[PDB]
């Protein structure tokens, strides 16, 4: 299979690829970076089985990719944005303006673009990794979370219609998912290194841990192998057992 | 207490003001077609308990209201769209664009503007007229409803910040709503004189009908009221018992 | 018209009871004290707008209804138990079928013998008391919890068949919902009084605060007034913004 | 590793056993035909990579398996309960107690019988077969639609507490499941023999083909297998798109 990954330095990029390139698929990565060609350069370096592209632009990349690699036959969108809280009235209608563009036109366009080839061949599968916050709203992210659900319901109702030319439609939205280096979301430190934070993911998240790119990687490459087609429409929580729920007062 | 209703003359515009003007409150009413100080003045004539603002704008119009009627107690979000029924890639990426500057950012850029003065009286609701479509989507239409599912989760992730100032967010999720007059979205013509399509009302609602205005005039007056403020964070589903599920062969 | 509420004596019982009569409706209330006709004879002594009955099955309680006042054209399945916190490992069978007999089987026990005569009379409204928290459970508290859901979706499922019969079935899952001296299930002790209980029921909710009876009511009423009709199979849930979720470390 | 597999001859109970033991999983299974010794025996027979059990009752099964093959590291509750709709007062109350019982209390007695040896050494998996029909609930089938319920909250609740002794637990729900031989609840006929009914699944999913046992089955070994464990507390909706919404009139 010939695969496509964005931002594969952050979020679920390092681990849906590679876990996607062990199982001897083509993955051309995307990330902003690939815009500096020192960078794309080492990257194609320190990943000989990855495929780093300079591509920026939405449909240009699926163009780089389909034209470079023959086509695309999975898309894993992970999309990225800074989600940096603010009582609704000091945010501005650009903040949430630009986490719209960035967790939902952006993975549209992709599909939009690439939609078409999928179809022609009846072949293909799309995955958005969305986000799991608005299956529990923290205070004071509205912004990024009315966004990350509505790329959800994309992916869901993108299924009716998709599930013709058979292209399952899927979306994992992560919650205190390890993005190790990566400043998106949860890195090592201190999610890790920490105290206060690991006590917090502790008390957070039913499984008491933080989750691993490992774990979204096998979904997504198991997703993305028609093993379980029938599973389209789905919208995937992977959060670890987040969100833990307050007990009454007297229950440890 | 003065409201704020948004195209008071589409969708459930008439139907919240007029009832919201009908248990007591001063409804100051924004429509596009008010722009014109021809139109401000034609609809006013027909409703006399109404007060027809000629303000588009988020900031502006709260702040005309502001002035004009003391405060603005309660928002009505009522918002709208005619978007289209395209496959994915049928649609421009700007097609989605709008559909989420429509149905998302303008609620949004109202709460943006209102927020700030009802958090110092520690009082005010704040409703969205948003769509029951993310319930049930319908194939080739990702963009209205996502969109959509975009409000409605606004909506739910706003309860978090503002009820810490007693301060209620709703969503209300319509789908089959009789609009009359009003090409936004369900018009009288033809949903209750063409033959096929009364036809698909009966057999995907459960109460098989188009819903009333005043049934929605209700809700929004009834949550806009007090008496139940500990509803805050819910999205309503006003598409009367829909949707409904097809049945085995035979069955009917 | 003529109404009945069970438990009336706990849950959401009293605020339902009250509120439907103060509508206007003959309310013949259900209770296990009312076994004893010096308990019904109180009851109805303190409040002679209620009508407290005898009959401890549901078709013995709507039969009697039924040839008393007339019929029964409202019915909310006030329903409670006991809950239980333990290890999946240390319940014992029988006590989920006793969570499941309270809060599935005599809700359904219920509406098997009304739906009938309202179904003839196409009129006539389905009310049930559930709880919010299948939306975010507690630790151990599996069958309980569980068992509320089934009801939650019991409600639910009958909404689309008494749809075509004029007859809506909503849900009403609250919590943190103050009731009194009824254990059932947040009584004044210790709750509006001991510090702990107040802490904490002023923090997983978005209001701070418990739901009151006056609010469980309004809602009660103004679904059954028949105000609302294409609500219809919704679910409500009256957790005045439960749960707040724990931000991360460092967060007020 | 030891996993078991409920009502083996029926559901999902095949895909299961097949599937899961490829991994190279031992797999104890159940049925109540097992009850016999020539119907056990053809099974050991036919299917020789399998190990069927003659035991029956929930307690009665775990000590058994976990002799002869020392533990219990999988749980696959596959349980049945042939649906039978009818509006709902036509349905006995012993209908929906029916339901219940084989679809709440028998994999809630598993969990409690089998748990303490996960929570004890601290590995495991709990997989509950359970329905997609709360999903879309098709008119007159509550018993069992809020049936699949309870069991459905029973995993998402369970999994917040065996968190901690690092116990994922799942719900799969499905619908259209081809069940080959077994008329749970989708057999050969007239599922993929019958014009009717290939045209009506050809309508409902949104791959217009039923649900295999393969994929079922696969999905249950992924979620075993120690792959994504995140994914604890997730309910399946196994339905290829199910329900499809019927969109407006005229369109193809
Ligand atoms: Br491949
Ligand atoms: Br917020
Ligand atoms: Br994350
Ligand atoms: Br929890
Ligand atoms: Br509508
Ligand atoms: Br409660
Ligand atoms: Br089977
Ligand atoms: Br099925």
């Amino acid at each position: 299979s010939t695969a496509i990954v964005t931002n594969v330095k952050h979020f679920g990029g390092m681990g849906s690829a590679l876990r996607l390139s062990e199982a001897g698929h083509t993955v051309a990565c995307h990330d902003e970076s690939f815009k500096q060609k020192d960078e794309l350069e080492a990257f194609a370096e320190t990943y000989p089985q990855l495929k780093p592209m300079s591509e920026q632009e939405p449909a240009e990349l699926i163009e780089a990719v389909t034209s470079a690699y023959g086509q695309v036959d999975v898309l894993v969108s992970n999309d990225i944005f800074a989600p940096e809280f603010q009582p609704i009235d000091k945010y501005a209608v650009e903040d949430y303006r630009g986490a719209v563009e960035a967790l939902q036109i952006r993975p549209f366009a992709l599909v939009n673009a690439v939609a078409s080839q999928m179809k022609k061949r009846k072949s293909g599968h799309i995955i958005f990794i969305t986000s799991a916050t608005p299956f529990g709203p923290w205070k004071e992210l509205s912004t990024y979370t009315s966004a990350r659900a509505g790329a959800c319901t994309l992916a869901n109702a993108l299924s009716k219609e998709l599930g013709e030319y058979n292209i399952p439609v899927f979306a994992i939205g992560p919650n205190y998912l390890h993005s190790e280096d990566s400043p998106y979301f949860y890195p090592t430190e201190p999610w890790k290194t920490n105290p206060e934070h690991v006590a917090h993911v502790k008390k957070v998240t039913a499984l008491q841990r933080l989750g691993t790119q490992k774990e979204l990687g096998e979904l997504v490459a198991f997703l993305a192998s028609g093993s379980c087609d029938y599973l389209t429409g789905q919208v995937f929580w992977l959060a670890g057992g987040f969100p833990m729920i307050e007990r009454w007062p007297g229950m440890p």
